[PDB]
């Protein structure tokens, strides 16, 4: 069995697919889920970030701005406001969204930094 894990933006979708490991970030600290595991509503956090493992191939890296977990019987959809590829952040655009005031951008540069590798 997978996990089908679906990444959608209020704007666009991002991704879409199965995975055979994932895990996330909510108001109750991070979480692991399973392709074998019961329904769930959790609230991602402001600079959460999904990590989609592929069976055979090299998980994703993706950083959600303040988006959602579903999962279902055996389905899983996360919406958010936006999604960024580990590939596409840049080292010097998340350590100076990070550096930001504003909770906006303080919250996408830190999302950004996560996925990057950077911790809490």
């Amino acid at each position: 069995s997978e996990i089908d894990v679906e990444i959608v933006a209020v704007e666009r979708e991002i991704w879409s697919g199965k995975a055979t490991f994932v895990f996330t970030r909510t108001t109750s600290g991070e979480i692991g889920i399973l392709p074998h595991h019961i329904p769930l509503v959790a609230q991602l956090v402001d600079d959460a970030a999904v990590k989609i493992e592929r069976e055979g191939s090299d998980d994703l890296w993706w950083a959600i701005d303040g988006g959602f977990l579903s999962i279902t019987d055996t389905k899983v959809s996360i919406l958010a406001e936006s999604a960024q590829a580990r590939a596409d952040i840049d080292e010097a655009k998340a350590k100076t969204d990070s550096g930001s005031e504003d909770p906006r951008v303080a919250a996408q540069g830190r999302a950004r930094l996560r996925a990057l590798g950077q911790t809490v």
